[PDB]
């Protein structure tokens, strides 16, 4: 069909880890989904010892906010790269065919903007990146990335060919940072990006992250920023990893039904305890909270989430279940 | 149903890689199975130099045993922790749902013991380990770690729907340890647990392990303590890692059914020459023999099977089948 | 039935990326498929500053040439290590069953050679690799491995039981390398493989790979190089990694059709952005495309792609399609 006669609709994006609201059953056949996006570079605070980095974000955030669209819906995205910032940028969605993604149609200088389009032919949760030629890990690993939710047109499904719905739907972005360490292992400042570029090259090429962090920080996820849910709610976690590998896990908790590798034509696996999400990819797990209390979501190399950063925390408020889980005799001496 | 109306059962454990007694196929309706688990800080000798560390177990042995029971029974543990012990500890089962697994109902100081029970309402093969708050990954990583099999009440089945049934089971519990090491790369040695804790940390967040080792030490798995079976013989290998990935591997032979990341309901990956267990997970591999002789089990990053430690041994009796493999020209000059 | 009874059939292998010419549907009974090996120890220059290694090769190439048979026929490998090599060797097939997939039947000091059979009996693409006791990683890890297809008798199929029949098929082997370095992080050049065996053996035992590649070189599958398809064309791509990780990655494409972990009587994942290939593993990834131009092929940890050498081309033929992407508004000032 002629693209300039389908329907149009134009979203407004939201900060991670909520997603924009959009319809699970969608209610018009294929449109053109346009959004825009602002390329903001920027100083980020990423731990509680103060370690600031020079970040580059897609609309100020690390992780870039999750797009939702339906399958064989068009994306157009209006990219803009204002002359406040010093570096080339670009785009590559995983989930669009062609032009490395759309990195070889969208290069801007600081000053500024392109628009693409690309049609969304395959269902699932997908990454999407700048991708510089000859500088691609350096803006990967400094925040330049998120991810992209292709929905069925019917929604998501079980293996039986029944409707999983959710209540509430989350954006984990996994960051993997890389800051250049002298030789006594403190990390080093630099006066603009390109003194910066050979000490960052260097730095990646260990290839031993200094910190991996949720939503941009160590903590952002925690305190006055826990995620939430209710006993009874199904609550989808989207989780992206733009360049390691990670391995989910709710403490307390399960994935119900999860897309490891992230794609809804495939069946999910069911009552995962831990998942893979390779490297380059966006996964999702669906889950049915059953129990109150604090819990906390994590990359399961502990070390990983408790020295280095990857660890958030949902708070759930309902009933507690005696059933499921109960203390016999508390802790006492004897 | 009220629980003081269920029957009950005390299981006595055994050492890795056996497994207690079980039926497959269970004999009761759901029931309370009653464990008791002895905490032991102890020294363990790890590899061939002689490298000895303090060892954070669940019944004196690296991993914890194996803990067996069918899907909507109760677990019923009673956890001790002697005043002989210096530290803290508690349990985190990933089959549990509600308050941590396990963790924040179950912390014991030395000279306390508790006793936690929760149901087991998910099947499959699944990690446990000590979680105290604030240092996680210490206790993990010095060998507080095991795993809970769940078995559907009818027992193991293929995708077809027929029985798979096991011969034999074995345990193996993969450990990553960060011996903390000096400029000059030896190992130190500490005079409590305090003074190494800083040591720890910095050890684990350089994210290399200095061993990884199968039940515990180096060779635990070889000469006199081979694993054993008969050509012929259905063989089910329970796999763990509770902190990093594995890529389990039966030189000789296959995965003839894998449930690489351990969950029953869904169907088995066949024929596998090597899986993805993540770390934080359990996984189990299915396979009958066909050839005598020597195999070696192992984690194929192959540096990490025999330079670090991740490598045992099968011993198999029977007869040699020639269909299946033979020398045509045995090794001579030419 | 008696082996000296069935067809034979004597096979001339081709240097990787390409696969010597073979039927998908088998046009014979099971049969005796006869190939020949040759060991060469060489020096290769891997990167573009002009490292050089001792690399370890089965006939002349890293990775070894692509084998393919069908399921139940009979591999018959005679393996001939000339008198001008140094190092004993030996093959394992992860294809294989028994005395360690060969390796225990095949060790063949300098001079020597061996010819040994084995049934294909599990149809999938699997890693083959040298193995000597003792010395096994030093071995895989200076590019002494391969893989073998072993095809159901009547080719591939998706899970409606239709066939997927592929057009080209290209096999791709990806190298971790761990060249000695100084404490300065210069590396080390040596006289004799045995004055630089311990020096190996310390670089592998940090774990982290100075280089990992395509074909056996920094740029290897690029420029006069680089892979080629038309738009429309079924392309199977082979990918192995004997000793780690990796996560394949088509930049602009997919993997239509992934058997992540290589073995066809599972069906295959749809739709995959990315994969997770366990090292001591081959997998298999078909895609039919849909657009001109050029694409990178990438381990999609980007740092080990752009920076570590694991990154090649295609480049596509054929017309460009605007309803799957244009550029809507072209890169300008504003
Ligand atoms: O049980 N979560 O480490
Ligand atoms: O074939 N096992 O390295
Ligand atoms: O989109 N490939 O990095
Ligand atoms: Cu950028
Ligand atoms: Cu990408
Ligand atoms: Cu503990
Ligand atoms: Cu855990
Ligand atoms: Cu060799
Ligand atoms: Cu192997």
């Amino acid at each position: 069909v002629d693209i300039s006669t389908l329907p149009r609709v134009k979203v407004d994006l939201v900060k991670p880890p909520f997603v924009h609201a959009h319809d699970q059953v969608a209610k018009t056949g294929p449109r053109v989904v346009e959004f825009t996006m602002t390329i903001e570079e920027k100083k980020l605070v990423i731990d509680r010892e103060g370690t600031e980095i020079h970040a580059m974000t897609f609309n100020g955030s690390v992780p870039g906010p999750l797009m939702v669209v339906h399958e064989n819906d068009y994306v157009e995205l209006r990219l803009i790269n204002p002359d406040t910032n010093t570096l080339l940028h670009n785009i590559d969605f995983h989930a669009a065919t062609g032009a490395l993604g759309g990195g070889a149609l969208t290069q801007v200088n600081p000053g500024e903007e392109t628009t693409l389009r690309f049609k969304a032919t395959k269902p699932g949760v997908f990454v999407y990146h700048c991708a510089p030629e000859g500088m691609v890990p350096w803006h990967v690993t400094s925040g330049m990335n998120g991810a992209i939710m292709v929905l069925p047109r019917d929604g998501l499904k079980d293996e039986k060919g029944q409707p999983l719905t959710y209540d509430k739907i989350y954006y984990v972005g996994e960051q993997d940072f890389y800051v250049p360490k002298d030789e006594a292992g403190n990390y080093k400042k630099y006066e603009t990006p390109g003194e910066a570029y050979e000490d960052a090259v260097k730095a990646m090429r260990t290839l031993t992250p200094t910190h991996i962090v949720f939503n941009g920080a160590v903590g952002a996820l925690t305190g006055d920023h826990a995620l939430t849910a209710a006993v009874g709610e199904r609550v989808l976690v989207v989780h992206s990893q733009a360049n390691r590998d990670t391995r989910p896990h709710l403490i307390g908790g399960h994935g119900d039904y999860v897309w490891a590798t992230g794609k809804f034509r495939n069946p999910p696996d069911l009552d995962q305890e831990t998942w893979l999400i390779p490297g380059g990819t966006a996964g999702a797990a669906f889950y049915t909270f059953r129990q109150p209390g604090v819990y906390a979501y994590v990359n399961h190399n502990l070390i990983e989430a408790f020295e280095l950063g990857a660890a958030g925390h949902f708070k759930v408020t309902g009933e507690w279940n005696d059933d499921l889980m109960t203390s016999v005799v508390k802790p006492a001496s004897m």
